[PDB]
């Protein structure tokens, strides 16, 4: 027999990381990773607050009306178990961490002797602007220590697409007015 | 008397609307207000799947070993409530709806005579830099509308902090070699 008192201790727990999830600031990395491992731990809870549940009904025997309903909560945890599998794949691609931490649509990266830069980016654009120095790299708020110099051929990563952006200009602080700043831009490739 | 299966039928929505909201695309408007509507839904669901659960303890009178648990649970729950209103207090700021549909830490916003521009934003930067013609004005990857010219003066809103960006420079096509693409930089001001 299932006792019932496992089910609500679940979904205590799972309210609990669950709100504790909802209120993390997501502005340094080690607040990245931490809220995000949180998350982690709230899904299996989720999927212990389902299966046990699942499994009462089992007991039961009332699992006619539910078994569409649960059967579509296993598809949708499949999905979510193969689009974490393309998250690693993308983390294998780009060779860096941070498309595991942030929930960035594309990511910009290149790599050089000594490391490889990866930067999260929401969505496509002709032009990709990179400004170098406070020296780090910020691309829309989004910082990454500085480690060497950038190549000039940097390439836009995704689920599935992938894009190839060159240099093409680059603005130093005579040309802006703005010390200590230089500005790269990179243009996308047709062909 | 609580019957336990309003418990079970809610915490199975909750895994239905948890698990459809993981794996939304954030990629068009329309499909970050719907679900960012759906987490809305889910969180409802949550308070449901812990309120009932405690009022089952009520019937229970075993709250001794959980009256803490609850308690932490509603005071997260209403840190996220205040989260909720210093949101909308932000959307009352910029006077724009896009502070609801994105979770940026900040936004860049200025206001023009018939509409108001807010892009999300990640960290405070030195420098800013908008990028405008395919026309829309695009930050990082994320895109609003063109409607109108750029004022000198754009504002870094924040739930507390506001900051002040003046532009500097104004790069166009031939000095970049970019067509249709013009950049504008914006530097902070100390005062």
């Amino acid at each position: 027999s299932l006792p019932f008192g496992w089910l609500i201790v679940g979904v205590a727990l799972l309210a609990v990381f669950q709100s504790a999830s909802k209120i993390i600031t997501l502005k340094k990395r080690w607040q990245l990773a931490l809220s995000k491992g949180v998350h982690f731990v709230c899904n299996l809870l989720l999927l212990f607050v389902t299966v046990y549940s699942h499994l009462l009904l089992v007991a039961a025997g009332l699992e006619a009306p539910f078994l569409y309903l649960y059967a579509l909560v296993y598809f949708l945890q499949s999905i979510n178990f193969v689009r974490i599998i393309m998250r690693l794949w993308l983390c294998w691609k780009c060779r860096s961490k941070n498309p595991l931490l942030y929930d960035a649509n594309y990511f910009l990266c290149w790599h050089t002797n000594c490391y490889d830069y990866c930067i999260p980016y929401n969505s496509v654009t002709s032009s990709i602007v990179i400004t170098s120095g406070d020296h780090d790299y910020q691309i829309g708020g989004y910082t990454e220590k500085w480690e060497s110099g950038v190549k000039d051929c940097v390439v836009l990563h995704s689920y599935f697409t992938s894009d190839y952006y060159q240099l093409y200009s680059t603005q130093l602080s005579t040309d802006t007015g703005v010390e200590h700043v230089t500005f790269f831009i990179y243009n996308k490739i047709v062909d």
